[PDB]
């Protein structure tokens, strides 16, 4: 028995390591959307460092997960991470639109496991995730909407994409 | 046909890509066991900062190789990532052990890709294979057999696993 | 009988000699490029200062060559510099590609050369050409790589070109 | 027509053409010089910061004139640049006597050339050559007829020889 | 059995002992040199540094080997050490030639001992070989015909050794 | 006949060069006691440490007697060095106490030197011997038992070992 574990259920401690795994994937796909990006044919270097910088947060995201799993006295216990849904992500704009819709999936996610956290009355779990996780979903799908409509208005195409690449270098 | 891709065998493009996925699983076991460290029965803390720095040093390896994949004219093809073989991982000897042997059998695909490029006369491939991995590979499997003799003669275990945690911190 | 001359083949000492005429030639055509884009009716410095820059780069592959030779014991024998092929490069993207285009020629010298040091098992050659020019050329047809996507994406002619040019100087 | 030319003559225009040619024939006789006495059998150093740096002038020399060329909205027409009519220079004096009289050679083309401006009233040529490039070349030639003198006195071989290159050096 | 030794082969660690016996003995011979230019009969304090300084670079090959065997798992054997083949070497110029003769010996057995670590596939030890042993030789041996020629310049005898001496002080 | 020399007699002379040669000697031994520690299967690095700066000192000792002898107009004479007594030298406190044997042995010769230069009434080199070397080994000697007695009691072996040894480090 876990000697620091208190008022902590076994499927908050399951959804947790579900949800270190979903982590891991966003982070394995804004890597590869960074990568495609520092192609010589595509060369849109301020897309790839935004996935760049998104890939790290998302493995932040999951390593403070991890860390709230052994705080709580849970066991972390890790899963195969699955391989990115494409190889190639096309414009700037139809990365952004997958990373908006990606980024919403997560929130949905951690919403189902704040309403988890509270029909087992967790009050420091529904804490952590409205102060670092729900609040940074809901800035970050924010920003993403932002720089959808400033892509379609000043390309999204040619000289626009270019353009808009620089604001994000 | 990519505009900068010359002197690039195809069998070193896929051999490259394989190798990512090798570097990322490294780097995902050593994230298990800084965090297995981390743990409230475990708590060797100069044990976990040397496996989560690792565990940045093996992503850090991984997108090396992507970025070269980008830069020969490759196309970087992302596969899933296996989970850890273990989730709890014994001792901090048992640790260092396991990575001992994770390091050499990396090594050992280092050298099968050196001689993969050598066979296609890429020596652009070789140079960068003997500059940035083979020889960081070597001073690491001499690292950490030091680290595991100095383990042995100080423990390895109890009052000695204690004292050598901190060295590590 | 020269005092220093060790394990140095005459083939390797006529290759290094055709080598720096090719370095030479490369400085001529960046600089009449250079200077095309300094006309009053083409007017695009960034261009301008990208050949000159590149102009300089050759002279001094040139130079390392030519102290090269002397270290080994050989002789420098300097040839006549061809005229460049065209006095007029067109479009700052005609240009790029006239450029990806020779780099690539040199990169194919430069591995010639490296197989001719290998046969002749001249591993402080090979070392040389791995270290100072193979990986230079890569880096360097990667680099036009990107410009010639990030014209072609901007303009690559009118306010695209203008605005590309920019970012170049 | 050029939108900028303005009272610039064609024979004015063809003999800068010629000029920029010999400048840099000048700058590759001296960059031969150069590595010449860095021959490990000759290891005169001073010597070889001297015509290192005369060859950075004489390409120095041959952009003012191109960049000239651009202004006056004449056409910089580039030909081949032939080969030093030396492999090796001798001693260090008869290095000098060798610049010497190229560098009254230049001088002779110069002062021809500012008879072609003054012919056809060209005051803006005139004084381009008067202010950068004929009182340049008397220095020069009184500079080198210094460093004659002076070696001869000094040596012109042996210690004397020796002694100099360090002056230069 | 070492737990480090990886793709190490028994000849590759034997031709590292007799290549530390190597560097050991020429560090011996310089360190005669470096003395017998100190002698009350000699008192060329310039020479004396260059040697000593030599003496001391040696040794740091001797332990740069002994460190590279015990990072690839090898086993250090130390043999005699012979006495300098002379007590007094007599002029400056003819000591520098028999450090000539040295380095050019030293630089046969490194090449023979890449070539022994080329036919086993050894990449880790060519790549040592070639970054921190053959480009030094290379620069000395020409660093060393440099002086040579330079003291048959200015002396090699009498105030011309005196003054040679000086720049090396 | 040397300029310099007075009351030098040719019995110190000889004990000066035998000296030189056991110091010599001593230097070997100790840097195979550092390399010894830094095997992956030892890794004692402070003990590594301590043998590298005893073997650097050992160096400077010969160095000082081979300006000695300079400095009274006698002539150095250098013999071969022989191997080390041992390849491996077993504990941390083998080591020592090995060490400390050697230090003693060398001091024993010191004296008898002492004698040498007494019996031909040599006052100079009585100086020399109490000054710069009789009372370093007697410092040396006493702190080599300081370290044998702290060892004892904190190891000699296991943990202790590893801790004597930080202090050493
Ligand atoms: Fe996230
Ligand atoms: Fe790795
Ligand atoms: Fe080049
Ligand atoms: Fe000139
Ligand atoms: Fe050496
Ligand atoms: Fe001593
Ligand atoms: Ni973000
Ligand atoms: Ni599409
Ligand atoms: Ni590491
Ligand atoms: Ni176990
Ligand atoms: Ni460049
Ligand atoms: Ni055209
Ligand atoms: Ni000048
Ligand atoms: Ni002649
Ligand atoms: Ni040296
Ligand atoms: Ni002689
Ligand atoms: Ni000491
Ligand atoms: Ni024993």
């Amino acid at each position: 028995a876990s000697q620091v574990r208190q008022n902590y259920h076994e499927d908050c401690e399951a959804s947790i390591n579900k949800q270190i795994n979903m982590e891991l994937y966003a982070s394995y796909v804004y890597l590869s959307m960074a990568y495609y990006f520092e192609r010589d044919d595509v060369a849109l270097p301020g897309f790839a460092k935004f996935f760049k910088e998104s890939s790290d947060e998302e493995r932040e995201h999951a390593q403070t997960f991890m860390k709230y799993q052994n705080k709580r006295g849970g066991r972390i216990v890790l899963q195969q991470i699955a391989a990115p849904s494409m190889q190639e992500w096309g414009t700037g704009l139809e990365a952004l639109q997958a990373a908006l819709d990606l980024e919403k999936q997560v929130n949905q996610s951690l919403l189902e496991l704040h309403s988890t956290a509270s029909g087992n009355n967790d009050p420091h779990l529904t804490k952590l995730l409205e102060d670092e996780y729900l609040e940074e979903q809901v800035d970050s799908i924010k920003k993403i909407g932002d720089m959808i409509t400033k892509l379609k208005r000043a390309g999204p195409h040619g000289l626009g994409e270019y353009m808009f690449d620089k604001e994000l270098n």
